[PDB]
């Protein structure tokens, strides 16, 4: 038995963690009403698509994975020797890549495909991916892994602010004037994920406010666990990011384990600019 373990872009990996684990990815695309299409991976200038979704008057869609790229990397970690693949999906409530992750590993003979369902997005997905590479070397088989990353699912969870009431009139969810009820105003949407789907939660005045209630709402759910690893996913704001990440340091003990990452073109496209999320994991993720 020999278990490799893979996931979809969206889930954010470092490079370092992708060369090193040697891990498959099922990229998402974007494509703007220019023709313009940005397949995601780490080669893009994240900031040239930052200044393409300024440019362009409307907002683009956003795909999942095609079948095809799918099953040229099943078939592929089948002809090399490994018997399970378990796959780490976009949550199945915002993306439809969970949902082609599973038909198309129905069409990969020799393999067993075991799709899971991050119910996140993000690092936070990403999470379920190193978790699953740590259980693996342990000596774990699928249905333990899926058990785990199940259990893990329950003590999971990630708030995001949104500063982008420009981008939020594009996509036909606030009318023009609602726009300049919020801009002028310096209001700022929080919103947090819920059992796979992205929920309102507040609506705090100001970046430093809300970054102020990202903290405090997180910090009083991760109290009550044995393990914490939080995770800082910032946008095209990098100072926003870095205060907030700072301020965690400070603010937690080292047995937190304190992370900072940014998110891609997939995400960025439906936050626009100045996104920011906190997300939080009930484990020690092992990160290196
Ligand atoms: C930084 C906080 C994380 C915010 C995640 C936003 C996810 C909403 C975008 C949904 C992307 C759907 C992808 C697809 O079309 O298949």
């Amino acid at each position: 038995m020999k278990i490799a373990v893979m996931t979809d872009s969206t889930s954010y990996l470092s490079q370092d963690l992708i060369d090193k684990y040697n891990i498959q990815i099922a990229p998402l695309s974007v494509t703007f009403d220019d023709g313009k299409n940005f397949t995601e991976s780490n080669e893009i200038a994240i900031e040239e698509f930052y200044n393409k979704m300024a440019s362009s008057q409307t907002i683009p869609t956003t795909s999942q994975p095609a079948i095809g790229e799918w099953i040229t990397k099943y078939e592929m970690l089948r002809d090399q020797g490994y018997t399970d693949i378990i796959v780490i999906c976009l949550s199945s409530g915002i993306s439809g890549s969970y949902q082609s992750s599973y038909q198309a590993g129905e069409m990969v003979e020799g393999v067993n495909v075991h799709a899971f369902d991050s119910k996140l997005a993000a690092m936070i997905e990403g999470c379920y991916v190193l978790r699953a590479i740590e259980m693996v070397e342990e000596g774990y088989e699928p249905q333990q892994i899926i058990d785990d990353l199940t259990n893990m699912r329950e003590h999971t969870g990630l708030y995001l602010i949104v500063d982008d009431l420009k981008n939020l009139q594009k996509s036909g969810r606030i009318t023009g004037a609602q726009a300049w009820v919020g801009t002028l105003l310096k209001m700022k949407p929080v919103l947090k994920f819920e059992d796979g789907k992205i929920i309102p939660e507040e609506k705090v005045r100001t970046k430093k406010r809300a970054i102020q209630t990202l903290e405090k709402k997180v910090l009083d759910i991760v109290k009550d666990f044995e393990e914490v690893t939080l995770f800082v996913i910032n946008g095209d704001h990098f100072e926003d990011g870095q205060a907030l990440y700072k301020k965690l340091q400070d603010d937690c003990p080292s047995a937190y384990q304190v992370a900072y990452s940014e998110f891609g073109p997939v995400v960025a496209a439906h936050l626009g600019s100045g996104g920011l999320g906190l997300g939080y994991v009930g484990r020690k993720i092992r990160l290196t």
